[PDB]
Formats: C-alpha cells, structure tokens, sequence
C-alpha cells in the first residue's frame, strides 16, 4: 500500500546481485544474421539519409538509434499480499560498463581514408556526436519527447514517435518542452534518442544518468573499469524500488559515425553496456 | 521587520517541494503555432542577420536570445503580520536539468551538409557558442548591463535594453562596467543576454551558476540525470529567502547554431530547463 | 620589524567587507568618450600593429593590455604607533567574478565574416589567448619581468616597461628570468600584462591566482556565479595584512580577439572584474620600525 | 578450500614488492633487432596496410598492437596444503607509470612534414588515437571479444582471434556483445587490442583500468609522477587474491601513430609501463 | 647508518626555508648575451633542423632542450658521526610556480602571420607539444633513457646522450624500455629531455610530477599561483632525505614553438620555474 520505507531486511537471502548486458540499437536488427544480407551492419546504423528539402524529412528506422532496454525479474517476496508489512527489492548500485572502445583501433578497413588524394592513410576512425545514458529503476523509464522539427515526417510504421501516442501530428510546441508529449521506455529497440529524453519531472523511482558531446568530427573518449561503483541511493539513503517486482535496465551508447568512400555515407556506432546490480530487501508499509 | 535570521520551523508542513520547466527564448516567440508561418522556428532563433558597416549594427529582435523567468507563489504563512517573529520560505536546495540534448542527434536534416562539393554526407549538427545559466531566488535577478558594442541600434519597442533603462543612447562605458546600466530580470523573452548579466555587486536573495563556452564550431557538451542537487544555502547555512513569498526562477540554454545552405545563415538553438526546488519555513525577526 | 600575529579582535565592527570593480584596460583608455572618437574601443585595444622585421617591432602603447590596479582605503585603527601591541586588518576571503561573457554572444557585428565566399555567415566572436589573473594583498602587486623579445622597442613615455625602471635598454636575460628586472603594481593601466608578472620570490603579503591559455582560435571559456569564495588564507590560518591600511586589488581579464574585415586586424576584448573582500581586526606585536 | 577471507598475517616477511615493467607490443617483435632489418621498427607497429574492398580486410599481424602481459611469481606460503586455513597473497596497491612521453617531443625526423607545400616546418609528432588499460590480477584478465568487422580476415596463426576460440567464422553478433567469444590473456603480444577486451562479467580476482580517446590527430596527453598510489582493494577492503601464487600484470598505451612521407603511412607508437605492487598475506579458509 | 627514520627534530632552526629559481635550456646558452649574436635566441631554442632521410637523422645540439638542475647546498648537522642517532634534512613540501606565460601574449612580432595568404593578422603566438616535469629530491634524478629512434646521430659532445652512458652506439631496445640505459641527472642543461625520462624503478628519494601535451598546433595552458603548495611527504609521511647535504631541484617547462616567416623554422620556449622548499630536521638511526 503506501511507500512508507522502513528498516532493511536481514537474515538469509536478503541481499542479491543482477546480471546483464544490453547490445546497441542503432538501427540495424539483430537480424538478418547473414554477413552478406544486411547482418554486417548489426551494431550499426545504416546509411543516415538527408531530407530532399525544408519541409521533407524522412528518415529511415533502421537510420535512427533507439533505446535498449530490459525488464529483469527479481526472486518473490512476499507470500501474504495482505499483510500490513511488506518487503520490496531495493537497488543500492549499480557497476555499470560500455565494452568494446578498443575496437574503434580498427582503421585498416574500407572507410573514407585520411588521405583521399591518394586514397591512403589509415581507414577513418569512428568520430562525432556521442551520447551516454543509462538508468537502472523499478518501473519503465519515462519519457519527455523533444524534436529538432516537428515537421519531421517519422515512419508510422516500426517505431514509438510523439504522434503514436498523441494520435496527433507534432507541433511547434514539440521542438521545446510540451508536457502532452510523454511516454514510457517499455520496449527495447522502438524509441528514438532523437526523439525521448529521460523525464525529470517523474523517474521518482529511477536514477538516470547522461552525457552529449556533439560535433561532427570530435574525437570519442571513453573510460572503463571495474573498479567504479554508481550509487543509486536518494539523499535519503532510499535507491530505486521494485514495485512490481522488475527491475528495468536502459541505455544508449552511441560512440559517432565510420563514414564511407561514397559520397560520404554515415553510420551510427554503438556498444553494448553491462550492468551489475547490487539489491536488497527493505520493509514497507 | 528586522531580516534576523533564527531558527528553522518544525512540524507539520514545514518543508515544501516546487516544480516548474522554462522554455528557451531564442528570438521566434511561441506564437504563430503555424509550422509554415514561423512556428518552425520555435527554440531557435531566427535568422542572424549582420551589421552594414562599422556604424550601421541592427539586430532583429527575433534574433537576439533572451533570459527566460518565472515567478512562482508559495503558500501563505504569516497571519499577524505585526508579530515580533515571522516565517519565510528559504529555498534550501534545486535539482536543475537541461533537457533535450538528444535531439541534436539529428543529423539528417536539410542544414549545410559536411560534403558541401556533392551535397552529401550529414545535416552538419548544432555547434558553436553556447551560454548556460540558470538562477533560484526571493526577488527578480538583479542584471548588469554590458555590451560588445555601444553604437549597437537595437530596436525600442519589443526587447529591454539599456537605452530602455537609462532613456538615453548607450556611452562608452557600457562596453565595459557602467555602475548606472542596471536592471531586474522582471519579464521572460524580454533581456537579451548579449546585454544583461548577472550583478555580482546585489543579488543578495538569489543564487545564480553561469558558464560561457565561445568559438565558431566548438562541439556541445551537456550532462544530464536527476540525482545531482544544488545546494543554495550560503557559507552561514542560510538560502534565499523568499520576502514577498515569490519565488524566482531565470535561466538561459544555448546549445549553439545550425547553419542553413544558403548563405551560411545561422539560428541559435536553445533548450527548456526543469526546475525542482525544495523549501523550508525560516523563523525571521 | 618582527610581525607576530595574535588572537583575533573581537567585538563591534571587528570584521568587514569591502566593494570593488575593476574595468579592464585593453590598450584605448577611458576618454575620449566620443564613438567616433576612438571610444568605440573602450573595452578593447586598438588595431594590433605587426613588426616589419626581426629587428624592428615597435608595438603601439594602445595595443598592449596592462595591469588594472586599485588601492582602496581601510578604516584606521590604531591612533598611536608605539604601542606593543597593534590592531591590522586581514583579508579572510574574495568573492570575485568577471563580469559580461555573455556579450560575446554578439555575432552580428561587422568582424571578419564566417562565409568569406559571399560574405554572410555570422560575424566571427572573440576568439584566441586568455588571460586571467587577480591578486588581493596589502602592497602593490610585486612583478617580475619577462618578454618574449629583449629586443622590443616599447614606447619610453605611456608605458611602465623593464627600460622604465632598470634606465637601461634589456639584455638577453630577459627573456628568462632575470632577477633585477623588478617593480611594483603601483599604477592602474601602465605595466603591459606581456612584459611584468607576479613575482613568486616576493608577494608575501599577496595572494594571486593566475590561468592562461593560448592559441589563435581557441574558444574562450568562463564561469560566473555568486556563490563561489575564494580563502586568502595561508596554510597558518593566517590572511594578507595591511601594514598601511590601503588594501590592493589587481587584475587583467583578457578573453581573445576580434577580428576586423581589414587585413585581419586584431583588437584584444577584456572584461571587469568584481571584488568582494571580507576582512577581520587581527591583534599583531608592533612590527613598526 | 571455501573462499573465505579472514584476518592480515602478521610478522617477519608479512609484506612484500613486486617490480616489474612491460615492454609494449605494437606490431614489430623484438627481434631481429638490427635496426636495418626490422629493429628499427621496435616499440612501433610496421605500416598499417587497408582493406581492399567492403569484403577484403586482410590486416598483417605486425600492423595489430596487442596484449602486454606477465606472469611474476610470489614467494611460496603452504606448507600443509590441507589445513583448514591458509595462506594466500593479495594485491593492496599499484603504482603503475607510462615512460618515456618526453621522447615524442623528437620533431626532427623524417615524418611527414607540418609543411606538405614545400616539405618543411618539423617532423609531425604522434598524434592520434590513445589507449591506456592495465590490470593487475591473480589470474589472467578475462576477455571478451567484440570487433569492428565480423568479415575481417585475421591470420589464422601469430595471433589469437575470436575464431582461434570458437574454431568457426566470427559472426554478426561479434559486432557487438557475444557471450561466446570470450578468452583469457595468458599470452603477452598475441591478443590484439581491437578484438579483446576486459570481462566486466568475470575479472573478481582482477582489477582493470582503461580509458581511449580517438581520432587521427588528436594531441596525446600523459602524465607521469612517482607519488600516484593505485588502490586495489575493492569496496569491503579486500584485494584481488594470488590462487595459483603468480601475479598476473596486463596493459595496452598506444600514444598514436607517425606517418610517413610516403602514402601517409601510419605506425602505431606505444610505450613501456612501470609496475611496483604491493602484496601482503591474508589468512583464507 | 641505518636508514630508520625516528622523530622530528625540535628545537631552534629545526625547519627553515630554500628558494630557488631555474631557468629554461632550451638549446641556445645563456652567451653570447650579445641580441645580434645569438642572445636573442635565450630562453629559445635554435631553429629545429630535419633529417634528410630515414637513415641520416642529426640534430643540432642548440635545437634539443635539456633538462635544468640545481644542487643547493644546506646547513650543516652532525658534529660526531659516528653518534648512533644521526640528524638529516628532510623536504616537507614544495611551491613552484612556472613564471612568464604572460609574455606569450606577444603577438605583434615577426612570426608566421595568421593571414599567410596576405601576409596579415598576428603574429603567430607559440603553439604545439607542452612537457612540465618538476622534482625535489637527495640525491640528482634517476634518469631511464627511451628514444624515438635508436638510429638518430646525437652529437658525441655537448650533450650527455645512451652512448655517452653505454660507450656503444643506442640499441633497438632503446625505443622502449631497456634497463641498461640509464643516467643521473648531475648537470644542468646538458640532458635532453626527447632521451631521458624519470627512472620510476629508482628515485627512493626524489619526488617527480610530469605531464605531457602533444600536437602541432595545440593551445598552451598553464596555471600560476602562490598559494598552491605541492606536498613532498610520501604515504608513510616521510619526504625526501638529503643525505649528502646537497638539495637537488630539476625540471624542464616547454610551451611549445614559435615558427619564422622563412620555411616554417620553429624554435621551442622554455619559461622559468621557482622553487620554494620548506625542510625540517629529522632524526635517523
């Protein structure tokens, strides 16, 4: 019933950790699996396609990255759910890492070449646009939308966008904050980051944490070690509750663009992140 | 009566939460809505026109980014207004985010492509100078005027600017610190920020944090998550105090420009910043 | 002479704060006041003038940013001299904060356009070296000179320089550190920022804080916020104090340069700074000769 | 026995230092070592060749930095194997150093010049993409595998690739996180840096640190100083635990590439790291 | 005798105060002091000479900056030497300061003009690779020596190079870490710093801090102020001992390079750094 916290469960079982990776979503499905059928492109976006004119935008699904997210299911607590007291998984921490920088060496592949007199060099590391969050809570992440054009004509088909939960075509009101245009990060692979920003005014049982560094050519940088814990208690020592009993994961991590030897051609990179969670029981009114 | 400082008030009620978002006043104001008529326009600036000559500088209002402030009522405290001791709202703490970084991934738009010869490559992403500060206090934020050029010809009508204070053309001395060229952040989309700043000489009653990052193309950088607190308590454990119980919120979020294919024409883009402030009751002489 | 610092005074008006802004001086002084006059570059230096050899670089006075300095006056506290025991005023701490970046946000001036094919773009903002120093102490700033070229032939009128004071022309030694190329912050727009800088050997009654960052193009980088206290404190608990009652604030707040659509002429852009120094009463044993 | 960690031995000999540093492995071997044959290339990789076609990435082992590692052996301890207590070395601190930064301020070689006009200026310093990971543990660092290209056609022999492990062709998930494409780094210059890296899933008796910067031209930045202490002792005051007596040291620190004045051919530079850790008994069940 | 450290001295004259200054060797000497000369050049380098190939690499002994030392001299302590309690000084902490950046704010020379289409601007100001090393130590600096290239043709005089050390020219292993290679730092400016690194294997009792910022064109930074003090004291609390009675200060401050209007011809600055170091009597076995 009410969210009154009190002490923290003791005795056998009453802590835990979880477990999991969440792999990219750039654009391209984890399927076709084939290296010759579109499979080689998994962990990247496809080619990002321009709009024709000022009011025509469209891009392709498999061109925008999206959330990635997943419902993780905590062992039962309580047998009696008419009981005055209860108990309640409880996230403390999390370890989190993005895996892979080290394969962005890679700069002996086809890519456009640093030296395109000649066509030689070294193939063109990933560089650009970054972006890193990640949320660990014990309901769906919510979300805020907030668009570069509202003219942008999204598919209506494939994808979560702000008219598929308005019913309505986007305003001018959408390129700043518009408190009708919210949703919930309820589906892996479905919401564009272009699109859904974490809600600051909700998220009253997630903590969420992100970073952009924009840029067409900015050098990626990113750290990794399994030596940092993130603490996901409140100012009041309280972390994240699983209400209903699932623990929800989410991320992106978009590492900048490998751009081709034609015209130019930008692909989204992104990496997988690991999360370790640490919970425990807590008694609750 | 005398602004004594004393003890905190206890029991029920006593501490208090307010939310509030502010959007990004950039030169298009909110209206027409009209995605054909200017509404497109909307958290951005219009076209940055320049000067004709050395002494010939007219900036268009819609072009100039301008401080965003709300004022927000708080509940009622003091009955008998002529008691020796009365209560004051003290704002103790503010979790601040600038929300939307995301949509700047946008990178298929139609703005100047990175392969200008061929027309290809990406819609080059926003970039440039960017402008962040935001202020929580107990009256409007005291402004200190100073510009980069005196003989600037703002328009009369439609902007607040120093000549609008001091009903006289600016001096010299505005270019530098010019003790007579001040002003209250009292109207939101009305104080261009290429003229007012903060005043360090008042503000007694405010707390306010700016950053200033410059340069033509200079990559954007934001962090973002809702478990960072900014504490507004001063070095004697006191934050702003509400003394005609409205509290003040101001802010400004530059992200920088996106550049059209036509002649290089640049818009300001700017960002909504959510605003979650926690209060107490203060005992006061 | 022996300066033995005790208990701190207590009672009323035993702490104070006090007020100041500093204006930057960039090179163009403060008159004339005309905008046609010249001063439509108060805040700025004037056009940046280039050597025409390796050994003929003769820089305009108006092209040199210096030091700004202000010596402001202390209530007096002790009426006779020779008592053992003294009352001096010591500066605790700073709020200081350079005010106006957000100016630089004017890209719609007539600077060197960013479209240089049709002209259009914006007008290119401020850009290149920053410096930033401040000093709070109880005698003029102590500086130590250095130059990039002990051949430089600055102006002997207008400008305090390393001639100015040594009565002889530079040697070599100056382009590194030498020892006897010494003098003092004593006036406001007069020693170049190029030429003299805080003195680590001396200062012990000064506390500065200097950053600098160079390059042509850099973007220029700035923080402001009221709720920032920089201590003056030394590693004793002990602040600056001022032996002759007149506290000194000094400065030089440089954000880069513009550039004009005329052969690249570059002007520097300084901002104010503000100062906000809290002091206390401190009981001292007679340090007075 | 149980892994149960108990009390710090005390007495004569209860504490110790291991030296040790490792040599990078960029590409070239360390033999032979005539500086007319291939010497002179020691420290360096050989010039980095590129892929052909979208399908033909086929990179030379001596173009491929990989894997510094060492095995150092620890002073024996049990006497009596199967007693119910027993001795173990644990790992406290490291003080770890990049040497040798100062050599890239050598700007008068035969590089490509910082003057292409007219072939004049100074020899262009490394610049570039960086990497810096070292790991000190009681077992090998565990790795997991993720490359750029799942179609790049690594040697079969003189280095250990993904398909060394599974015996079969890399496939798409490659590209991003695989479970089944992990191994162990238990031989020093055969694990390329672009395809292994730290298990976050595994490593509990290891602690990694690792943080890239990318890029063609990025300046390289290093700091180096003897006062720097790296603690490894993990949250409940327990550091990574000698099970088999042999410490185990890892590390990568590519500083960039030089390039030539033919064709722009890059050469990876890498440098030696300095380890000095600090062991001391733990009583374990 | 036996290096136990045991209390701190007490008494009259048990701590006291030592200055110092060192300026720059960036390859021209201090004489002729002569501004027609070659004084004019003090505090610079000569101008930075190339190979002519990848096997003829000469550089001039005046285009190498080396490394500045000082041995200060402090008061005497032990009458009896043969007491069993010996007193010795011990380095507490240090203030250091890199003096004169403010000069690099001299754009109105004869440099490389930003406009080299015109021939207008500024003077280009100095730019490029950065390396800040300082140490305080009793006894000269260990020195581990690693070059670029085994191959490049070091002047037998005038500069103390690996042959100097070894009598046999450099070997491969000397672009990475090889143990023979190694010097101490007994005299100023005669060391380059492209050759000899700090000897993290050694320097029981000196303290080093370095850093290291590459590139061609990169912005300078540097910070300067009188109230940071540097803490020489190690974990166990106990700083640097002088054993012989002789203080040693080295350190090198490169800011870049400064290039000429002829061929690109850069030449290194090197600025001036003072030392102030507070020392306390310590008593040891």
């Amino acid at each position: 019933g009410g969210m009154e916290v009190l002490d923290l469960v003791t005795g056998p079982d009453s802590v835990t950790e979880i477990e999991a990776f969440l792999n990219p979503r750039m654009g391209q499905p984890p399927t076709p699996e084939s290296l010759t059928e579109g499979g080689q492109y998994y962990g990247w976006s496809r080619g990002i396609n321009l709009a024709t004119s000022d009011t025509e935008d469209s891009p392709g699904n498999n061109t925008l990255p999206t959330w990635s997210m997943a419902k993780l299911q905590l062992p039962m607590l309580n047998e009696d759910l008419t009981c005055d007291t209860l108990q309640m998984w409880e996230a403390v921490s999390v370890k989190t890492e993005v895996v892979g920088s080290g394969s962005l060496l890679d700069v002996h592949g086809f890519n456009k070449p640093t030296d395109t007199v000649n066509t030689k060099g070294i193939s063109t590391p990933v560089e650009g646009s970054q972006y890193h969050v990640f949320a660990v809570g014990g309901e769906p992440l919510d979300l805020q939308g907030l668009v570069t054009d509202a003219r942008t004509k999204y598919k209506e088909e494939g994808v979560v966008t702000i008219k598929t939960i308005t019913k309505k075509d986007m305003v001018n009101k959408d390129q700043v904050l518009n408190p009708i245009s919210k949703a919930k990060l309820d589906k892996d692979g479905m919401y564009p980051v272009e699109i859904w920003h974490p809600d600051p005014a909700k998220n009253e049982n997630t903590r969420y944490f992100g970073n952009y560094t924009g840029g067409t050519t900015t050098p990626p940088v990113l750290q990794f070690t399994n030596t940092l814990t993130t603490v996901l208690l409140d100012e009041n020592g309280v972390g994240p509750l699983c209400k209903g009993e699932g623990l929800y994961l989410s991320c992106v991590d978009i590492m900048g663009w490998r751009v081709t030897r034609n015209y130019d051609v930008h692909h989204w990179r992104g990496l997988p992140r690991y999360f370790k969670i640490t919970l425990r029981k807590r008694w609750v009114k």
